[PDB]
């Protein structure tokens, strides 16, 4: 029955694998990302028009009926999207009178305008001048003196923010402005009479911050600031210390374009640092097949190659498949040797982690690297002693990153301040990055390929640390998936491999709440809403992963045998594709709890797979 | 007569020109440059056997009859550099019984085998474990605390030191080992009787240095050097904060290769400055057509380009030549125009100059600038509007560079500090960057060309300057050119540019020298030799480039109609080649009085045709 499915997705998926031998599937998210781009070569003075023309018609196949850009497919009107991909087309060379421009100026204005959005949003516009800097956030250079244990000290920040901060501080030192021709002045994102209603800190505004900005912003107006040229120089060296190997800062959108404002800025567009990183952009570009031009917020190769390679492992193919070698080769290169920002909290751990792109040596996390190491621990590859070593490296790297609580987060450890997450700049996804279930999920699910079950100390802290966490309807929350489907998946999959009993109570409470969501047509599906709204909990149009990962936690939980279960696998009997793959126009993906959210390419075809493969296992 | 000659050398120089409009000369040294390659290329991990092999041929090939190698073609053997060029082959491949093993071995033996040799040799030798890193002078990176206004901050340095030990501090503080294979250890550098002649310090050592060594040699030794790690980091960032574009250092192959090494030994061969760092090297190499490689100890394409110009201007073509435009185009987009390392000194000076190589924006040097800036000032650019104010930056920046006896230096100002010169360290070349008189020379002709003359109260402190240092004898000491015959030409052309009467005693004491020192063979010439021993000043194998030099003198002191003016033309003009090249199989270009010597393969051919071009001119 299935076994035919089965067979034409895996097929699929080796036919989806690049020459060097691993995967890599784009990265969707928002038009931001290439309204940001556009503002960006701006300012950097180098537009080009053939690729002004590839992201209008993107900008525009994106916008939807009522004129507006959402976050996800299907998500409600964005203003912060809409605003900035508004002022992207205005500049490519749209007239404020067209159909498109029209509908979405309408949208923004009532919305409350300009002042109603993110402060990014407004940062950008002051950028070009068409907002007052004096009316954003300040982050002053001079944070580069806070110490490592001091309130506030870029160190406390999640890995993204804090290199953001970092680069902006610099900026924001000298408020810099790039005027707009007049052809492109947006003075109609103010002409509004609803009245601004404005976004306020991610955990709240304490008037001290309120206060303490008002205070920088005056500081700002005076003629003399004193060790701010030494602040500037600190940021600078900062992020020249990390430029990773493809040019980019991270590996992510954000500090890579600032960081480059930032070098601008400081006459640094002759110095090798800026030009590597400029060119830097084009790998992230993608060519769209309709003439259109995305840029993705950041790149998937290892998350999927690891992925992939589990899928097809659990599917069926041996352990020494020459396909399946060669990415066990490719990925024994990309393990990293190096410290990096992690290192601060830990400096007799031997580095040992990997990246989620090609070339991200600062910042392995703890995610790639457990499912990476889980990965290479079902091959087998022709140099057993590479294979064996990499895979103790990577192993000890992720025990000495386990936190206080006994989960784990992505990129460092017990980051869990409280601070930064009321500063009147930080509206905008998460800043701090603190344990989460999923990660744990995978670490667990990591080890137990091993054999490590509950007996040993660390795994029975997570256990307890998962058990406080579950949600009183025995789910699980995703944080970075979308959501509850995909959070409770990862668990039960992972306590099911630590040696926990399936039959459990709280085990059990999980799985039936999984069966109690499974839609009409078979499958799974949980809406990106169900971050802001609880009402869609498990709720959503069914897709293939998603429903591949309620699968996982029945296959899991013994219920494999079951209705919900065989109805499920029908589904996705059902749904693939003639070619072997699958569709998914849905995002099951998550940047950010209700500010950013992904979408994996690969997570379509590989997923379904990987559980397919599962259930052919429990018979 | 001459004048076939001219039409000759100028259809010849046109086409050595390059596409973009610039000039080009492979810049001759000694083989210390390919020897360090070697070594740099195993402590890199990154030995290319064809590329050794290149490497090899060449090495053979600038070996003598004796079996050792000179600083300069008919120079005396060189312990220093034989000895490198020694171990290079050795490692390469050669045995130590060959007989070019052999000849060599006996001569660094007669001289006290390695005990003999400068720092630098001994150093890398230290960096391959072939010598104790305690017998080596120490420089720590705790220099990097000393404040701007402090003795032997690295401001007091001159700016190719400076990088170099900058670089050295890291290096040092690791005193990192890099074994050889057994194969090409070099035990027999010991094996000698001969008492170790060592060489000391430039300006004389002072036991208070030697003290001080032995103190950092013993804290090197502590458990524990607080706040190091804080100096090196400072090193680090200093140095990734001025890598040039080309992604060398300074454009010149000491601090390059050195840096490169500091960024091995912290764990950075996959950070983007080390790998840009690594892939620039290729620009210097120089594939030799008798199947050898050697690399550039630095590039002239600036310089060249600029004197060029000059050069055929003076010969004839239209200020508007279409070809020259190209060179007059070109030029423009080198101007720097952003702060450098001189800043320092002149934080209020708007930056203008010029640097030597390609692209180099930190390091522009006054004598460059004066050129090139000088070329323009005789140029009909189609933009009449760049080349006025690229003329006025260039012209004020180097008014502002003068230093305080009123001459120019070669980088910085007032860089005459006598400290340095006494560490123990600083045992090769030059350490500190003070006025010299050839420099003061082209920036006065450069103002000449102008129209400003000795009543500019800059340009009589400047003749005030040169009056002063004159030698005895009337000449002018050489410092970047070979040597009483570069500079007096220099000087005596200037001061005629600037209107000064060329009657005065003074100047015809100089124009007498010319003529006096004038060879049977009608040119000129003067052997590098005229550093170590006067004997020489002024005496040696007539040169086509001295012989132009001593022409310009000549014809400048209003003594153009004259035997030896006449004579000196003939010279030129017979020697001259059939395609209108010249050859020139002497060296009469200096790097460092005394210890390094290069070989401008352009001089030959430009310097010449400039001569007569000046001839032509007296008539
Ligand atoms: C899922 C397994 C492995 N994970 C471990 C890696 C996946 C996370 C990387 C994708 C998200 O990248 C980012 C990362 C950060 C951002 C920001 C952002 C937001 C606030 C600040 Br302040 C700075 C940047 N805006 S958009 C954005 C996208
Ligand atoms: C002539 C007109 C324009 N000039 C202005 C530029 C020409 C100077 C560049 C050629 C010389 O380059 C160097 C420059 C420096 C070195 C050193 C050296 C010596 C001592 C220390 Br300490 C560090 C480096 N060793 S070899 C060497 C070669
Ligand atoms: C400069 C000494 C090299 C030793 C490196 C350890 C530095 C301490 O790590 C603290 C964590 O900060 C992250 C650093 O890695 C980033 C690269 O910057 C280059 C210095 O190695
Ligand atoms: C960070 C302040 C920016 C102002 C630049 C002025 C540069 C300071 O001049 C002091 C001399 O050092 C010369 C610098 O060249 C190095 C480049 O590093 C870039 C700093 O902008």
């Amino acid at each position: 029955a299935y076994a035919r499915t089965l067979d034409r997705a895996v097929e699929y998926l080796l036919s989806c694998q690049k020459d060097e031998g691993y995967w890599w599937g784009p990265l969707l998210s928002n038009v931001t990302m290439e309204a940001e781009y556009v503002l960006l070569c701006h300012i950097l003075d180098r537009v080009d028009r053939d690729r002004m023309e590839k992201i209008r018609r993107y900008l525009l196949h994106e916008q939807r009926e009522d004129g507006t850009w959402a976050l996800y497919p299907g998500g409600p009107p964005d203003l912060d999207t809409t605003i900035e991909a508004y002022v992207a087309l205005k500049y490519i060379g749209m007239s404020r009178d067209e159909e498109p421009m029209q509908k979405a100026l309408r949208f923004i204005q009532s919305q409350g305008g300009i002042e109603s959005s993110r402060v990014f949003t407004r940062m950008w516009l002051a950028l070009v001048g068409e907002y007052p800097w004096e009316k954003v956030p300040m982050v002053p250079p001079e944070i580069m003196f806070l110490g490592k244990r001091m309130p506030l000290n870029i160190y406390e920040f999640g890995s993204w923010a804090r290199a953001t901060v970092v680069a902006l501080s610099i900026v924001m030192s000298r408020q810099p402005v790039f005027p707009l021709p007049e052809r492109a002045r947006v003075p109609e994102l103010y002409e509004t009479d609803v009245p601004p209603r404005r976004r306020g800190a991610k955990g709240g505004g304490g008037w001290i911050f309120d206060a303490l900005d008002r205070a920088l912003h005056g500081y700002q107006k005076l003629s003399v600031h004193p060790f701010r040229r030494a602040a500037e120089i600190r940021a600078l060296d900062w992020l020249l210390e990390r430029q990773a190997g493809d040019g980019s800062w991270g590996g992510i959108q954000p500090p890579w374009f600032y960081a480059l404002i930032a070098l601008k800025i400081l006459d640094m567009t002759q110095h090798p640092a800026f030009i590597k990183g400029w060119e830097g952009l084009e790998l992230y570009g993608v060519e769209l097949d309709y003439g259109g031009w995305m840029f993705q917020a950041s790149i998937s190769p290892v998350w999927d190659t690891g992925l992939a390679v589990l899928a097809l492992r659990a599917a069926g193919l041996p352990a020494d498949h020459d396909r399946l070698v060669k990415a066990g080769e490719w990925l024994l290169d990309r393990q990293i040797t190096v410290p990096g920002d992690w290192a601060v909290k830990r400096p007799n751990l031997k580095p040992g982690g990997f990246a989620f792109q090609f070339d991200n040596v600062y910042y392995p996390d703890v995610d790639d690297t457990a499912v990476v190491v889980w990965a290479l621990n079902t091959l087998r590859l022709p140099d057993e002693r590479r294979r064996r070593d990499a895979m103790t490296k990577g192993f000890r790297w992720i025990v000495g990153m386990q936190s206080s609580n006994g989960g784990w987060g992505a990129y460092d450890v017990d980051n869990t301040s409280d601070l930064p997450n009321h500063i009147p700049f930080c509206d905008f996804g998460e800043v701090t990055d603190p344990p989460s279930e999923d990660v744990t999920a995978h670490v667990l699910e990591c080890f137990g390929s091993f054999g490590y079950d509950d007996a040993w100390k660390v795994i029975r802290r997570a256990v307890e640390y998962l058990k406080r966490e579950q949600k009183p309807d025995g789910s699980w929350f995703g944080r970075w998936g979308v959501n509850y489907l995909y959070g409770t998946g990862a668990v039960v999959s992972a306590l099911k491999a630590v040696g926990i009993d399936t039959r459990e109570p709280y085990i059990q409470k999980a799985l039936d709440w999984v069966e109690q969501h499974q839609n009409p047509d078979g499958g799974w599906g949980e809406d990106c809403r169900s971050y802001e709204d609880p009402a869609y909990a498990g709720k959503g149009a069914s897709t293939p992963s998603q429903t591949a990962w309620a699968l996982m936690a029945l296959i899991a939980g013994g219920r494999a045998e079951s209705e919900a279960a065989r109805r499920g696998v029908q589904y996705l009997v059902e749904t693939q594709r003639p070619d072997g793959g699958w569709d998914e126009p849905y995002y099951t993906g998550t940047g950010f709890p209700g500010d950013f959210y992904l979408g994996y390419t690969m997570y379509r075809h590989v997923f379904p797979t990987l559980a397919l493969g599962r259930y052919k296992q429990a018979i």
